[PDB]
């Protein structure tokens, strides 16, 4: 299935790919393992399928939170990293990869939310929020103004609410508590007032999206915006001279954007597991090989230490970095699908005046917990006609594969997750369930 004596990896199209295949070049001079470097479109949901067969490839990059569910299904190899080796690495970014205790893949690179501003709009951008809406009185004076990022994606607009005290759920003992949600208490209300004021007081539109704001930068006609390292490139490209820095602070305390890491696995049916540790150690994580990569295409800040101290004298990189360090690790665990579906919501109407950010951050905060792609799936199965007990079983099957998001149940419900449905079968022949086993057979 996965052949041994071989290296195959899967990193997603927008990453640098050719230079990972030039890691992979000399990783063959040396070895004689011969390392095939392939960007599948939608990588991301095809692997939890084929690895749960045992194909697939060796190794796969991607953001840390997706590894949660991965890691679940025993998707990935656990990895035994010397503290040799982890002391060259951000501990920040080990966290982000350690599931249930155990770390599950290598951190590569980092990212997170940023503030952009115009140099020649603004070449002092604030360090708080609060001076904002006074420098926006000032551009609009010239026809400007102060400030544009998306507000429809709570991705967004989280920040914000975070830094007076909002939390996803509570994380310690290197542990995530889903009784424990940050939504409705006095710091997230705080923020988000202070966000409905600036849609209030016009200093913002609700109606401002991603690809609204990208544009009024670019074309310069507001001071800051919102946004990640992806975004620089089209920046690059217009007569704009911009400049990166901290997002600003709320009430004192720092905006908390979620960091995503973007991080190596390896297959747990992998037949290569000790070429590959060898490979992401000693090849790909050093300064030759993240810059490989990075010239390739950037990678942004990277966990390796070495490395991003000579990427950080970019200005904007070690603004990225920064940033991520006053933020929190995007958590991988389930509920936190929920937690976005919730306070997506929960701004919309807040932004647009159809609820108050009181009873819309309390409705909110009811449905955080609740890993809505199970309930999805139910609800699908039910629309079929399917059977409660039948449903149920299949939610079984769907949480043993690892499926966390709604895009992972209509996936499941369409037929895909072979493995899966079979699974169902399996739980359905087991307890004598003759009328769900008929009903799922029919279903798949």
């Amino acid at each position: 299935k996965i052949e041994e004596g071989k290296l195959v990896i899967w990193i997603n199209g927008d990453k640098g790919y050719n230079g990972l295949a030039e890691v992979g070049k000399k990783f063959e001079k040396d070895t004689g393992i011969k390392v095939t470097v392939e960007h599948p479109d939608k990588l991301e949901e095809k692997f939890p399928q084929v690895a749960a067969t045992g194909d697939g490839p060796d190794i796969i990059f991607w953001a840390h939170d997706r590894f949660g569910g991965y890691a679940q299904s025993g998707l990935l190899a656990e990895i035994t990293p010397a503290a040799a080796f982890q002391d060259k690495l951000y501990p920040f970014t080990w966290d982000a990869v350690r599931y249930n205790g155990k770390l599950i893949a290598y951190p590569i690179a980092v990212e997170a939310l940023s503030l952009i501003y115009n140099k020649d709009l603004l070449p002092n951008p604030p360090k708080t929020w609060e001076e904002i809406p006074a420098l926006d009185k000032e551009l609009k004076a010239k026809g400007k103004s102060a400030l544009m990022f998306n507000l429809q994606e709570p991705y967004f607009t989280w920040p914000l609410i975070a830094a007076d005290g909002g939390y996803a759920f509570k994380y310690a003992a290197g542990k995530y508590d889903i009784k424990d949600v940050g939504v409705d208490n006095a710091g997230a209300k705080a923020g988000l007032t202070f966000l409905v004021d600036l849609i209030k007081n016009k200093h913002m539109n609700a109606d401002t999206d991603y690809s609204i704001a990208e544009a009024a930068f670019n074309k310069g006609e507001t001071a800051m915006t919102i946004n990640g390292p992806w975004a620089w490139s089209n920046i690059d490209t217009s007569a704009v001279n911009y400049g990166v820095t901290v997002l600003p602070t709320f009430k004192g305390q720092p905006s908390k954007p979620f960091v995503g890491v973007l991080s190596a696995g390896i297959n747990a049916a992998s037949p290569n597991k000790e070429l590959a540790k060898e490979f992401l150690e000693n090849y790909l994580l050093t300064d030759e090989g993240l810059e490989a990569v990075n010239k390739d295409k950037p990678l942004g800040a990277v966990a390796l230490k070495s490395y991003e101290e000579e990427l950080a004298k970019d200005p904007r990189i070690a603004a990225t970095m920064e940033n991520a360090q006053k933020g929190e690790i995007m958590p991988n665990i389930p509920q936190m699908s929920a937690f976005w579906y919730a306070v997506r919501t929960a701004v919309i109407n807040a932004a647009s005046g159809r609820q108050t950010v009181d009873a819309a951050l309390a409705a909110a905060q009811t449905n955080a917990a609740r890993a809505a792609a199970i309930d999805i799936l139910i609800k699908i199965a039910k629309a079929l006609g399917i059977s409660d007990r039948a449903a149920k079983i299949l939610a079984e099957a769907a949480k043993a594969a690892g499926i966390t998001s709604a895009e992972g149940a209509l996936r499941l419900a369409n037929g895909e997750y072979p493995e899966a449905w079979k699974y169902a079968i399996e739980l359905a022949k087991k307890r004598g369930d003759d009328a769900a086993l008929a009903a799922l057979r029919r279903a798949f």
